[PDB]
């Protein structure tokens, strides 16, 4: 679970979304895993607008950071799941470090702030969905 609260908005995994995160929602995109629902606080966070591809996540089965070298976002193969028919994720960026399924949502961030969200893993591999090309979740 893990959410990003910037402005007037709330970033989820749109496969755990709540019933109040679809009354509100802004926008989503099954192909990305992503969700964005307004809220009426304002946010406690703040989104990377860079290339960095280096970084610090968030590992709830550890309750613990790990450093991460991650590829670029990209468009990559994600096998079937209770959520999603097998088909391509874009904006996905993978990098080797551990994960399970319920560590999706766990924040990524580098020195300029938010890059984005855990949404996929395997065996020694974790994928975190970009945020950084969402541009209006500032402007
Ligand atoms: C951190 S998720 C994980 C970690 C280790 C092993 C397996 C997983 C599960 C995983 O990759 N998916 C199943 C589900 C959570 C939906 C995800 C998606 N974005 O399509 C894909
Ligand atoms: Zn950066």
């Amino acid at each position: 679970s893990g959410a990003i609260y910037v402005g007037n908005y709330r970033v989820v995994n749109r496969h755990l979304a709540t019933h109040n995160d679809w009354a509100n929602l802004v926008w989503e995109d099954s192909s990305r895993d992503l969700l964005v629902s307004s809220t009426t606080a304002q946010g406690c966070d703040t989104i990377a607008r860079c290339d960095c591809q280096t970084g610090v996540y968030y590992c709830s089965s550890r309750r613990k950071h790990y450093p991460v070298s991650f590829s670029k976002p990209s468009l990559i193969f994600v096998e079937a799941s209770e959520y999603y028919p097998a088909r391509y994720q874009s904006h996905l960026m993978l990098a080797v470090g551990h994960s399970e399924p319920g560590d999706c949502g766990g924040i990524l961030r580098c020195q300029h702030g938010v890059v984005g969200i855990v949404s996929t893993g395997g065996n020694g591999l974790v994928g975190f969905a970009d945020v950084r090309d969402l541009l209006w979740l500032d402007e």
